[PDB]
């Protein structure tokens, strides 16, 4: 089984936005819209805006879940690697294995699906603070793209879906994430081989 990577606005209008934090040596989270692609040091916080057209109803969720971009390992659960899920840095609610946590939100809920042991994060949607026109959440990736016997230099997505009060899709988006000591070079990096590709 393989969770559909299909960009998919919906009824909604659903759509993902990213802030514009550059690519300085400093940086600890950054995305690169050339990439669809999110370049992140390892547990900080990753800001993901949440834009739609028009209002969901009472109890849209948005969830979260991250699958290996490479057909060859789409099949295989993205999890944390043998050390990161025993290093006891629980927050008291994502569970030790999962990679991706909401940061900030007791509402936060976290899936082991019984079916196809995926991991997610759900999370009810809340409309805007008054004079913001997006929702932001903020997500954690809690192991390295490189982590020996976890992804192991793989490249994952994420795969954000707006979902009713049954977990029936509205929506979908998604982003290339790397977890990495240097998100700003990094990005200028493969950036800089986009371009002379
Ligand atoms: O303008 C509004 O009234 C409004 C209401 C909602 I509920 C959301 N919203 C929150 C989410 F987490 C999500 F996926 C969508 C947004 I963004 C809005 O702009
Ligand atoms: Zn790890």
């Amino acid at each position: 089984s393989v969770p559909s990577q299909k960009t998919y606005q919906g009824s909604y209008g659903f759509r993902l936005g990213f802030l514009h934090s550059g690519t300085a040596k400093s940086v600890t989270c950054t995305y690169s819209p050339a990439l669809n692609k999110l370049f992140c040091q390892l547990a900080k916080t990753c800001p993901v805006q949440l834009w739609v057209d028009s209002t969901p109803p009472p109890g849209t969720r948005v969830r979260a879940m991250a699958i290996y971009k490479q057909s060859q390992h789409m099949t295989e659960v993205v999890r944390r690697c043998p050390h990161h899920e025993r290093c006891s840095d629980s927050d008291g609610l994502a569970p030790p294995q999962h990679l991706i946590r909401v940061e900030g939100n007791l509402r936060a809920e976290y899936l082991d699906d019984r079916n196809t042991f995926r991991h997610s994060v759900v999370v009810p949607c809340e409309p805007p603070e008054v004079g913001s026109d997006c929702t932001t959440i903020h997500y954690n990736y809690m192991c390295y793209s490189s982590c020996m016997g976890g992804m192991n230099r793989r490249p994952i997505l994420t795969i954000i879906t707006l979902e009713d009060s049954s977990g029936n899709l509205l929506g979908r988006d998604s982003f290339e994430v790397r977890v990495c000591a240097c998100p700003g070079r990094d990005r200028r990096t493969e950036e800089e081989n986009l371009r002379k590709k």
